C-alpha cells in the first residue's frame, strides 16, 4: 500500500474541476516512478495536454514530457511540505528526467490551486 496513491487519485478528482485552467497553463505529459525499497511499487501518468486533462495508473500512453523518480515517503513528505522539491533534486532523492524546466510549472500551479 503506498500513501502516494491517495494523493494521485485525489488530483484526479481535482482536475475534473479546474482541470482545464491547468491544462492551459502547463501543456505536458508528467510520468511518475514512485519506489518503495528502491523499487518502483508504482507508475502514474499526469496528462495535461488536452481538455481537463487526465490522472492515470501506468506508463504515459505516448511520451512524457518530464519523468520524476521518487520514494513514497519523500513523495508523501514533498505534498505536505515538510521536503522542498528543489533541494530534494539537489541532495539525489527526486530524480527528474527529460524536460527539467517543465517540472516548476507544475508545482507552482497546482499549489496555487492548493489555496482556493
Ligand atoms: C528548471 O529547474 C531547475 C532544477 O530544479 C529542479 C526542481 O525539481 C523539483 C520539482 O519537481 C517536482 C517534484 C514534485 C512535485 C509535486 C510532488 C509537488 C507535484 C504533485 C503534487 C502534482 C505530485 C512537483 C515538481
Ligand atoms: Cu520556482
Amino acid at each position: 500500500k503506498l500513501q502516494s496513491t491517495f494523493v494521485f487519485e485525489e488530483i484526479g478528482r481535482r482536475l475534473k474541476d479546474i482541470g482545464p485552467e491547468v491544462v492551459k497553463k502547463v501543456n505536458a505529459v508528467f510520468e511518475w516512478h514512485i519506489t518503495k525499497g528502491g523499487n518502483i511499487g508504482a507508475k502514474w501518468t499526469i496528462d495535461l495536454k488536452s481538455g481537463s486533462g487526465k490522472v492515470y495508473q501506468g506508463p504515459a500512453k505516448g511520451a512524457a514530457d518530464t519523468t520524476i523518480i521518487l520514494s513514497d515517503e519523500d513523495f508523501m513528505e514533498v505534498v505536505l511540505g515538510k521536503l522542498d522539491p528543489q533541494k530534494a533534486f539537489f541532495s539525489g532523492r527526486l530524480k527528474a528526467r527529460g524536460n527539467i524546466m517543465l517540472s516548476q510549472k507544475l508545482c507552482m500551479i497546482l499549489k496555487d490551486y492548493a489555496k482556493l
